[PDB]
C-alpha cells in the first residue's frame, strides 16, 4: 500500500493499480471503496471515481506523480457515490467519461453527475463495441441486475484481473453489503455471469474487499442464493 493524502494505492500487476478512498458515512464507519487505474501504452484509463470530487482530483494527482501520462477516459460502474461521486473532477480535468446508459439515466435522481457517454449492451451482456471506443484492454460486461440494476463489470485484457465492482464481495464476507437498490431475485445469476464472462481471471478486484481469488465469485453467488 502507498498512502497518498487520504487515499491508498496498490500495484496489482505491471500496468494496473487499485485506488482506494474512504467516506465516513454516519452509522457505518469509514467505508473503503476501490477502483482501478490501468496504463495502456502512452495513456491511462480509470475505472470508477472516488467517493468525492476532491478525492478524485487526488487520484489524478497520484497518476500525474507516479505515471505521468494523460488519462484518456474513465468508465464508472453504476450510479452510486462510491463509483460516480467524483464525475465533476474528471470533467474538470478534461477526461472523457463513460457509464452504462442506465447509470446515466439514474444519475440525477441518485445525486450523481452523469457521464458524457453511454454504454449499451448486447443481449448476452458484452458492451456494444461502438459505444466503448478506444477502451484498449478494458473489456466491459453487463452481468445482469444484482447489487443494482445498472451494475457493470470490467476485465483487463493482458492480465489475470477482472473487476466486479460492488457486485462481488470476497470469499470471507459475511454479507452482500448495501442491498438498498439490489435485485434479490437475479443477484446470484448475475454474480455467476460475471465469473463466466471472465473465465481466466484469477484475481478478482471489487469495491469493498481487497483483491481475492475466484472464491469471491462463488461465495458471493452462494450468499446471493439465500436472497431468493
Ligand atoms: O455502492
Ligand atoms: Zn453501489
Ligand atoms: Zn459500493
Amino acid at each position: 500500500d502507498q498512502r497518498f493524502g487520504d487515499l491508498v494505492f496498490r500495484q496489482l500487476a505491471p500496468n494496473v493499480w487499485q485506488h482506494t478512498s474512504y467516506l465516513d458515512m454516519p452509522g457505518f464507519g469509514a467505508v473503503a471503496s476501490n477502483g482501478l487505474i490501468v496504463r495502456d501504452g502512452g495513456r491511462v484509463l480509470v475505472v470508477d471515481t472516488a467517493w468525492t470530487d476532491d478525492q478524485t482530483a487526488q487520484i489524478l494527482n497520484w497518476i500525474k506523480q507516479e505515471i505521468n501520462l494523460p488519462v484518456a477516459l474513465a468508465v464508472v460502474t453504476h450510479a452510486h457515490q462510491d463509483k460516480m461521486g467524483g464525475m465533476d473532477a474528471l470533467h474538470a480535468a478534461g477526461i472523457a467519461t463513460y457509464a452504462n446508459a442506465l447509470s446515466n439515466q439514474l444519475a440525477p435522481q441518485e445525486g450523481m453527475v452523469a457521464a458524457q457517454h453511454s454504454l449499451t449492451f448486447a443481449a448476452n451482456g458484452w458492451v456494444e463495441p461502438a459505444t466503448a471506443p478506444n477502451f484498449g484492454p478494458l473489456k466491459v460486461f453487463y452481468p445482469g441486475p444484482g447489487h443494482t440494476s445498472d451494475n457493470i463489470t470490467v476485465g483487463i485484457d493482458g492480465t489475470d484481473i477482472a473487476f466486479g465492482g460492488c457486485l462481488i464481495k470476497d470469499s470471507k464476507a459475511k454479507s452482500l453489503g448495501n442491498l438498498g437498490d439490489a435485485d434479490t431475485e437475479h443477484y446470484a445469476a448475475s454474480a455467476r455471469a460475471f465469473g463466466a464472462a471472465f473465465p481466466k481471471a484469477s484475481m478478482i478486484v471489487m469495491s469493498h474487499s481487497a483483491p481475492d481469488s475466484r472464491a469471491a465469485i462463488t461465495h458471493t453467488a452462494r450468499m446471493a442464493d439465500k436472497l431468493r
